[PDB]
């Protein structure tokens, strides 16, 4: 059934209530039993959003592998996500570790370090240009090299370096920094706009390991980005895009990682956002 018509028979309706509530129920669930040792009850921002055991990212260290961050492989679209919590004052050396050692070439932030007057992540990079970061535990320093402010998203160049070789890489940070406190945005326009920019800057692609995508818990705008993603290039591959059904790709996501897309009004504004993303992928 064609989402568009499917859309409007769910908002004529108004049952995304219930939807939503079916794709809760039908979910995955499958042990977590890394997360919950009590050796790592301090690498765990909220006691209710963990990783699977069988899809969790493990650090390359024989002393603690854990890092609240899991692989979301998409077989048919050939598109792997790496889904994380906003880093805590604990994990910021963890957190740049992991995106050394799966060579990703970009970082996603989709919240501001503070919203609704309470802290959603550690500051994690550099400021100024002048004012580069040591992490001791993990042996990387990270420098800004550029930053390009627009009005509804920042780009930034940073290099990471390996103090242990003394390899060097360019990661590119795409910060979108409009999301509102509450809800969702009102048109997808500037989501779609940001996340063709993330796709043109090589980030997504196969020949560098997976882009690395957070907001503070994971699960609810980073859920929206990668199942907008996955559907547009599904739609671009298939011979019938009409045979794209958004629930089963976000059931198939969720086998990754517990609770992507937290509401209703999520689920409604990635219909939304494929459905208008869609009016590019068809040739215009
Ligand atoms: N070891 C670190 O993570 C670190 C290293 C250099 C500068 C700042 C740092 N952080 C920033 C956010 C979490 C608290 C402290």
């Amino acid at each position: 059934m064609e989402m568009e018509k499917e859309f409007e028979q769910i908002d004529k309706s108004g049952s995304w209530a219930a939807i939503y509530q079916d794709i809760r129920h039908e979910a995955s669930d499958f042990p977590s039993r890394v997360a919950k040792l009590p050796k790592n009850k301090n690498r765990n921002r909220y006691r209710d959003v963990s990783p699977f055991d069988h899809s969790r990212i493990k650090l390359h260290q024989e002393d603690n592998d854990y890092i609240n961050a899991s692989l979301i492989k998409m077989e048919e679209a050939q598109r792997s996500y790496i889904l994380t919590q906003g880093p805590l004052p604990n994990t910021v050396g963890h957190f740049w570790e992991m995106v050394w050692e799966q060579k990703s070439r970009g970082v996603v932030m989709l919240n501001r370090v503070m919203e609704k007057g309470s802290l959603k992540c550690a500051q994690y990079w550099p400021q100024k240009e002048e004012k580069e970061m040591i992490f001791e535990d993990t042996n990387l320093k990270l420098t800004l090299i550029s930053e390009d402010i627009k009005s509804y998203y920042t780009v930034r160049q940073l290099e990471l370096e390996n103090l242990t070789t003394q390899e060097t890489r360019e990661i590119l940070h795409f910060h979108y920094t409009t999301w509102p406190d509450f809800g969702v945005p009102e048109s997808p326009a500037s989501f779609l706009n940001f996340l063709f920019k993330v796709r043109e800057s090589g980030s997504l692609s196969p020949e560098h390991g997976p882009v690395v995508v957070h907001c503070s818990a994971g699960i609810g705008r980073s859920g929206t980005f990668c199942l907008a993603d996955t559907c547009l290039l599904l739609m671009d591959k298939r011979k019938d895009p009409s045979s794209v059904d958004i629930k089963k790709v976000l059931l198939e996501m969720r086998k990754f990682r517990m609770g992507l897309i937290q509401t209703a009004d999520q689920l409604r504004f990635s219909y939304l956002a494929v459905i208008e993303g869609a009016k590019f992928i068809m040739g215009d």
